[PDB]
């Protein structure tokens, strides 16, 4: 049983900066733990082939240190897993964060004691830790999703999911097969297709993908960056989504169908999923006849580029463009390779899996030594929901988020004082470290308050925790991305209930409600001194 001020629960970017902050600005004793036994999150777990980030390589990072972001470099204009991770061993080990953290340790249970107002955490290998405030930084792309086959437990070769894919191993000259085709499943097959004996692609919904237009970046055009670092991290924080481009308030059917195919090809070209869906016009995301436009031009780039009718017709993309927007470096093109088969499982689907393969309802064996899963996520809550979490009175988290998940401005919920989430339930939707920062900002803020202040408990209110569910509610209905059927609320689990997940209010106006919330004495929340 050691005493501590503050706990914090991962070792990705929340849990990194969190443990910076609440030891170096704060002075708090502070542990910090991973199941992990390293730092990284995301990009420790995910060494897949292919693994690359979506979000520009001199915005995916933090922008907290003016000195570190002159000192690092990168090779490309995104950057992949290996160098994901060697930047946030570089940062653990820059701001000697590494001594705080208890690697390959995960916590198994979270009680608040309500008399001692203390929360008791224990880790799988029984270490008690009593502190004052719990950080979790536990990851809204963490907890695996790992479906059922029939039959799955008979077959001989071996089974990986994406999310855990052990360093080094690689499927050069096997016969593979890869079920989903999201952001990840993409990537995947597009990076095995080359190196792999047979690819077998088990496609449920074919998606709408861009280029990334991931290109070699020299030592200028860095210097270029390095010199207008200032302003390049004020407008992402002055944006909505911090992607680093101006997003678009030209309504699409505003301009003749020329231009339009002008502004996507442009945009085509360029690269980029994010850049596509918000950099062209400002309503492909509210207006149905903006997004069928857009949803269109990629269908027609997808005919142009696969080459067999029959292959295209089952990868062709169909409804909504109103997913995660994908972008990939040569997915479709993948299709017309001859050791490349797709299997259309809508309608053809798995029978089941045996020895040797996966049968579908066709009677043929897909004959496979490896099947790779890139079925996704228990995405936002399905941390949370895994641990022995207990607030005020023993209230079980699971009890509390009884339907769904819910917070208070996307860091805290009711019933649990002192207790505070990064990439919580009902936060914003962006390029995630720009936010993380704000979000492990405020919650130091709020913690150097309580102590300066010697305040004993911060919770909010359940009316504030309801007004924020009301208002992203509200807010995501004014889109369309509520009819998009994916992870983002909550749809892709059976057994999950759907449910609003994000504030989609942009980070320029999700900082705005934080300051003012700080500014304005904790508003919504019940403080006890
Ligand atoms: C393949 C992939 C690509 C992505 N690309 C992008 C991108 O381009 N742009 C973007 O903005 N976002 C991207 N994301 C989202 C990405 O997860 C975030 O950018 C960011 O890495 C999240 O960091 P985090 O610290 O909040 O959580 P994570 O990096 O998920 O870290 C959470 C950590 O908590 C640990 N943990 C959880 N529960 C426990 C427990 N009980 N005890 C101990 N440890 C625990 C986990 O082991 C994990 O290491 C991507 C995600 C994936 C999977
Ligand atoms: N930066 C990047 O380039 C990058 C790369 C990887 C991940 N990410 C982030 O991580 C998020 C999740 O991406 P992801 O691709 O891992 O997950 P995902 O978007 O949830 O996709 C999972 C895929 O698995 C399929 N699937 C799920 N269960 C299945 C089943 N039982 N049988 C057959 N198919 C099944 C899904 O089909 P349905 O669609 O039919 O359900 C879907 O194609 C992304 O949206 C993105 O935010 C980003
Ligand atoms: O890939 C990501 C993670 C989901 C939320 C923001 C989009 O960028």
């Amino acid at each position: 049983t050691h005493t501590v001020d503050a706990v914090v629960i991962g070792a990705g970017f929340g849990g990194i900066y969190a443990v910076h902050k609440l030891h170096h600005e704060l002075g708090l004793t502070t542990v910090g733990f991973d199941k992990a036994d390293g730092p990284g999150g995301t990009w420790y777990w995910n060494r897949y082939p292919g693994a690359l980030s979506d979000t520009e390589s001199h915005l995916y990072r933090f922008s907290f240190d003016r000195d570190l972001l002159q000192e690092s470099t990168w090779k490309t204009t995104y950057i992949t897993q290996p160098e994901i991770l060697e930047y946030l061993e570089d940062v653990v080990d820059r701001f000697d964060l590494r001594r705080h953290f208890k690697f390959g340790t995960e916590v198994t249970s979270a009680l608040y004691l309500d008399d001692e107002n203390l929360w008791e955490v224990t880790t799988d290998h029984g270490e008690v830790y009593r502190a004052k405030y719990v950080v979790n930084a536990v990851g809204l792309l963490s907890a695996i999703n790992f479906p059922n086959l029939p039959g799955l437990d008979t077959f001989e070769g071996e089974t990986i999911h994406t999310a855990a894919w052990p360093e080094g191993k690689s499927l050069a000259g096997r016969r593979v097969g890869v079920i989903g085709t999201g952001s990840t499943g993409q990537q995947v097959i597009t990076s095995l297709a080359p190196e792999v004996e047979h690819l077998t692609v088990f496609v449920r919904t074919p998606q709408y993908s861009v280029p990334v237009g991931n290109r070699p970046v020299n030592p200028e055009q860095i210097a270029e960056i390095k010199a207008d670092y200032d302003r390049i991290w004020e407008r992402a924080k002055n944006s909505a989504v911090a992607f680093g481009f101006e997003e678009s308030t030209l309504p699409a059917m505003s301009v003749s169908e020329e231009e339009r195919n002008r502004i996507f090809q442009e945009a085509w070209d360029h690269g980029g999923g994010f850049r596509f869906m918000f950099g062209t016009f400002g309503d492909i995301a509210t207006d149905e006849a903006a997004n069928e436009a857009a949803a269109s031009f990629i269908r027609a780039k997808v005919a142009e580029i696969i080459e067999d009718p029959e292959t295209a017709r089952k990868l062709m993309p169909k409804g909504l463009f109103a997913k995660r927007p994908l972008c990939d470096s040569g997915y479709y093109e993948v299709y017309n390779r001859p050791n490349v088969e797709a299997v259309a499982i809508k309608e053809n689907p798995i029978r089941e899996v045996t020895a040797k393969g996966v049968v579908t309802e066709d009677g043929v064996l897909h004959e496979l030594d490896v099947l790779v899963f890139a079925t996704g996520f228990d995405a936002v809550d399905g941390n949370y929901r895994r641990i022995e979490i207990r607030g005020r009175d023993g209230l079980h988290i699971n009890d509390h988020w009884d339907g769904q998940p819910t917070s208070y401005l996307g860091v805290s919920t009711a019933n649990f004082p002192n207790w505070f989430m990064v990439l919580g339930p009902n936060g914003p939707f962006t390029n995630l470290p720009p936010s993380i920062e704000t979000q492990v900002e405020w919650i130091s803020d709020t913690i150097g308050y309580a102590e300066r202040n010697g305040v004993r408990a911060i919770e909010p209110t359940p009316e504030a925790e309801a007004e924020w569910t009301e208002t992203c509610t509200e807010i995501a209905n004014a889109t369309l991305f509520t009819k998009g059927d994916s992870w983002i609320f909550g749809a892709n689990i059976p057994g999950k209930k759907p449910s609003v997940l994000f504030y989609l209010g942009g980070l320029r106006n999700y900082r705005a409600v934080m300051a003012e919330v700080a500014a304005d004495g904790y508003r919504g929340f019940e403080v006890k001194s």
